[PDB]
């Protein structure tokens, strides 16, 4: 049971709100988009298809009732053009910001083009829920901004130096939203997510997250390559807490708002284990080399979400063998 | 004597060096294009009459040989467009950058612009550069990266939370110059100035800096506005100094690199003592109401410049007073 999480859901399908998701055909904005509709929510969404996808639009549609999806109006659009974040913002409540161009091996190819989508792409929707005076807005941040900090597991207070330009970006999405609520207190509410994981996340590129392009690469038949010596751990996060989060923070009490909280589960997986959980797991559905590890790369990853469960009464359900579980059969649709 | 300086000096006007001043018709960039080509050296200058002066550039080629100006390429330009920082990289050795819009008042009211001219215009030279192979790279930072620090003076390695959208584009200049130390390999030197004043600093303006706009207001008889119960104290800084410290860093050995500077004098001076100062000073050359603090103002401010005494070897030879001695005259002519 997610308590408070099933009390704010209440809450909503009563009194619907207007809610703009950014990124909303990306991964996690298109898993937004799917909880908020089945909520009978508005949704006002913006992606540029970067890197989301018609495709994952055009699947949240066959999910969800035909009066539930008259309620989206999708725009085609470009966060870093203020002019587009302006009509965009009309008559919104609640804003999810999500669009922005993820990973770190990205960000040191082409930091040009990560810091106009990242920096000046957030800035813009952030000036313009401003002036929209909207009634929260939540963004997604990094948990890339504890950087060389050497506590395990992670505290929100206590980051150190930011290594690669995809983690300065996320610094400074923080940053930007504290001095907001400074100088025209104006609250918001900034995620530090942990390796997402679950339905919709694109196991194709060469920047494919670990678990989708494992997956994949299971199926095919093809190697699976481990970037170091395989003793690397992470917080894996399956979406629906993701998607909790969200909502507990855009209808947060004033005075949790102006904060940063971890979103994760508590756990600390390791390269090697995980290579097991995903074969245990999709031999029950009937069908490994190494290398060196990436510049830029992290070696220990743990969340410390007591922060979350305090003040906005979180609830990490799914930890990441049942997320595992739930997600597989996704990518054996997606992957015939 | 300035003898580490008089010895850089010396070693240019012999192996001559090509440079890069953006905001070079600005006040402090055109204070380092008199500079540097007195001392005979290649400069391409790169400004777009944001707040920059056709007739600053005027001016400096009244001061200097007409062999000395030929070496002067001055290109109408923004570094906010990549394309540009790229054609006036080619060749470059030292640059010295010094494009920005400052202002805290001017950041609190259109943030986005900016933004765009302060961080996105900062890592266009900033890539650029690394990507050209330069010698040497060094930015104007702001001493209002300290924040809500409360120890005075202030010492480089403890800053605090920053208070308006301009601190957040100085400290993410800092940021990124750091990152890309750690990711590229490619070493610069940050300067924290702390209140520039002297010849060709623009008077005029809602942004004009107090010390230009109080000696305009003791000549044109008009009133002098106090904002505040006129206590707050400066560090207030003669250009030469600044100039100095500039050649000092593009120069500095490679161990000193990667490093923020403060750039000051170690004094400090308060509004009800300049007004002082800047009258005793005027009436040696034959010619006060108070009202509240502003938003985003600072109480006290005095440098710690041991930093720059120890590694670079740095000489604040000019205090307040004499300063001010060498700079009213400026004003009178350009009053006129
Ligand atoms: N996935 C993670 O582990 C993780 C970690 C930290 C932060 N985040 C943030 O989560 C958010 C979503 O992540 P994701 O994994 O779902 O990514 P995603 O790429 O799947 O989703 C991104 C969406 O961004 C949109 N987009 C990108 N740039 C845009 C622009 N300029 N204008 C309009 N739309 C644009 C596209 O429609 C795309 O669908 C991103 O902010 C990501 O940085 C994710
Ligand atoms: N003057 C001071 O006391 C002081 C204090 C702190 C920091 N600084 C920093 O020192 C630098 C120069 O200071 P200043 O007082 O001479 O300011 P200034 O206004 O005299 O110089 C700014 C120059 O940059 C140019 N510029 C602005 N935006 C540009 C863009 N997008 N592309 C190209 N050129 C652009 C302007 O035309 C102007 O010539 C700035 O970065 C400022 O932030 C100065």
């Amino acid at each position: 049971y997610m308590s408070r999480y099933e009390e704010i859901t209440q809450q909503l399908i009563f009194s619907p709100k207007t809610w703009l998701i950014t990124g909303v055909a990306g991964f996690i904005g298109s898993n937004l988009l799917e909880k908020l509709l089945k909520l009978n929510q508005v949704v006002i969404g913006l992606d540029n298809f970067s890197t989301g996808h018609q495709y994952n639009l055009d699947e949240v549609k066959t999910l969800v009732s035909t009066e539930q999806w008259s309620r989206f109006c999708f725009i085609e659009g470009d966060i870093r053009d203020l002019t587009t974040c302006e009509q965009v913002m009309k008559g919104v409540d609640h804003v999810l910001h999500q669009a922005a161009l993820g990973s770190v091996p990205r960000s040191i190819v082409d930091p040009i083009t990560t810091n106009a989508t990242n920096i000046t792409g957030f800035l813009n929707i952030l000036h313009a829920a401003k002036n929209a005076q909207v009634q929260s807005f939540t963004y997604a941040a990094s948990s890339s901004t504890y950087g060389d900090h050497p506590a395990l597991p992670k505290v929100e207070e206590n980051i150190g130096n930011p290594l690669s330009p995809y983690a300065v970006t996320k610094y400074v999405n923080e940053i930007y939203a504290q001095v907001y609520a400074r100088t025209y207190g104006f609250k918001t509410i900034g995620l530090r997510y942990f390796n997402v994981f679950g339905r919709r996340q694109d196991p194709n590129g060469a920047y494919a997250a670990v678990i989708p392009k494992w997956t994949a690469a299971m199926l095919k038949g093809d190697d699976v390559y481990i970037n170091g010596d395989g003793e690397t751990s992470r917080d894996f996060c399956y979406i629906d807490n993701v998607i909790q989060m969200n909502i507990l923070s855009a209808l947060a009490k004033d005075s949790a708002k102006d904060n940063i909280y971890n979103v994760a589960v508590g756990d600390r997986t390791t390269l090697n284990e995980l290579s097991g959980y995903i074969y245990d797991e999709l031999n029950l559905i009937h069908h490994i080399k190494y290398r060196e590890f990436r510049s830029g790369d992290v070696r220990h990853s743990q969340a410390d979400v007591t922060k979350a469960i305090d003040l906005l009464k979180y609830r990490p359900n799914i930890k990441i063998r049942e997320g595992l579980r739930l997600s597989m059969p996704w990518y054996v649709r997606f992957l015939k």
